[PDB]
């Protein structure tokens, strides 16, 4: 695998030991061959699990998820997918890694797709080697891969709302269930219904995942209600997955706004990862996978692949060359390489709107490309009436940094800034000039 110009897809089935068995063998070989190596973890939770798998090996943990004293002599770096792409975008030196290892390489967040684009382009140029570790590479059509123990697969109607009757199988279960929902708001309603029926429920989503995932270890629980973030190497001692088989799809309409379309079917890769949360213990056969819909290739025309192009157009590779998307996922977007390349000062603005602003990539791009500076929030208030953001069925209002109460009416509307109470709170703080 470690030979230059090679990209290896390590596609062992979920739970086959890619992270805890194969990765340390790769890292030992890389250190023997003096290969400057990066390991990319999808989440801080996975970064911390990797530290335990790699304990004893000289690895620099570029994450405060790991409390360690480095020797200063490590040639293997470990960081999150998003940290890698973030450092590439910023005026910070990123070494030209001889070996690029991406764990949970199916992750479809924009920064992960961009990282795979950059890495696969370096390999195609003859500059580097890469290993992409995932049971579900792009375009996989198999939702039911192999497992460590037999799984009971059942197609069944799954609730997406509070229910009073007709789903006794949900609550009659005496084990632990991981339940994949299409959104935070949908999970909130299911979680409230289970709580009212006497169940102990933990909710996971992107913003809460590091903090809340620890509860799955520290407290007894009956249900984990999760969004798709638990597709990225989240491990549970569970005996059942309930899978809506539904997700939200960010869609750019008419180049001018982002909507959260659906819910609609998950990809086969997502469904396989959701199912792959169970059947992991060869001593516990008959874990259950209950699934409530079919799969579809809903990654086609998904905003994340366009956002990945906006990130890659703004990463230096060599002169004016621009990294391509990883070939198997390159058709998911109709984009022109370089169309989103910003001049130096607009690029800095773009980066700060994502990093400090915490805005979605698409929205950061609209603001930066308009020649707006990071602290200029006038655009949060001067949009069309149809861009009015609602809070409890009334227009949302903030006090501007000038001390004026104004209706939130962004010039560019991206549904992800108000998809749940926490998102809208963060966007209100941004519009007010509070970060
Ligand atoms: O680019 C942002 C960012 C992310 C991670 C870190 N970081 C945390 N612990 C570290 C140890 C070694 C090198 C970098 C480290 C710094 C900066």
């Amino acid at each position: 695998m470690l030979k230059k110009k090679q990209l290896t897809v390590l596609d062992l089935h979920p739970g086959a030991g890619k992270t805890r068995r194969v990765l340390p063998e790769i890292v030992r070989e890389a250190i023997k061959k003096r290969l400057r190596t990066v390991i990319l973890a999808p989440t801080r939770v996975v970064a911390a699990e990797m530290e335990e798998a790699l304990r004893g090996l000289p690895v620099r943990y570029m994450t405060t998820a790991v409390n360690v004293t480095h020797s200063g002599t490590e040639i293997v770096d470990l960081m999150c997918h998003a940290t890698f792409t973030s450092r590439l975008l910023q005026p910070i030196r990123v070494p030209n890694y001889n070996l690029n290892i991406m764990d949970e390489a199916h992750f479809t967040d924009p920064s992960s797709i961009a990282a795979r684009g950059y890495i696969s382009t370096r390999v195609e140029m003859g500059e580097a080697a890469a290993i992409f570790m995932t049971a579900t590479p792009p375009g996989t059509r198999d939702a039911f891969p192999d497992s460590n123990s037999p799984i009971m697969d059942t197609e069944v109607e799954v609730p997406e709302r509070a229910w009073s009757s007709g789903f006794d199988w949900v609550t009659d279960h005496s084990g632990k269930t991981v339940w994949f929902v299409p959104s935070v708001r949908n999970g909130n309603e299911i979680a409230a219904c289970l709580t009212k029926a006497g169940k102990r429920v933990i909710q996971l989503s992107r913003k809460t995942f590091e903090t809340e995932f620890q509860k799955t270890k520290n407290q007894e629980w009956d249900f984990v209600i999760t969004t798709d973030i638990s597709e990225m190497g989240a491990n549970f001692k569970a005996d059942r997955v309930i899978d809506s088989r539904r997700c939200l799809k960010p869609v750019i309409l008419d180049g001018e706004r982002v909507i959260l379309a659906g819910p609609m079917p998950v990809t086969h890769a997502s469904a396989a990862q959701r199912r792959g949360r169970i059947g992991r213990n060869p001593n516990k056969p008959g874990d259950e996978y209950m699934y409530g819909g079919g799969c579809a290739e809903t990654d086609e025309g998904h905003a994340h692949w366009l956002e990945a192009r906006m990130l890659l157009d703004n990463i230096y590779l060599q002169d004016g060359l621009i990294a391509s998307l990883y070939r198997p996922e390159a058709d998911k977007v109709a984009a022109i390489e370089g169309e989103f390349k910003l001049r130096t000062e607009q690029r800095k603005t773009f980066v700060e709107l994502m990093k400090r602003g915490d805005l979605p990539v698409w929205l950061a791009y609209q603001v930066a490309s308009a020649g707006i500076t990071y602290t200029d929030r006038r655009w949060c208030f001067d949009g069309t009436t149809n861009n009015t953001i609602m809070e409890d069925s009334v227009p949302a209002e903030v006090w501007t940094k000038y001390g004026e109460k104004r209706v939130l009416k962004p010039r560019w509307m991206d549904a992800r800034v108000c998809s749940d109470h926490a998102a809208l709170k963060s966007f209100k703080e941004f519009a007010a000039g509070k970060r």
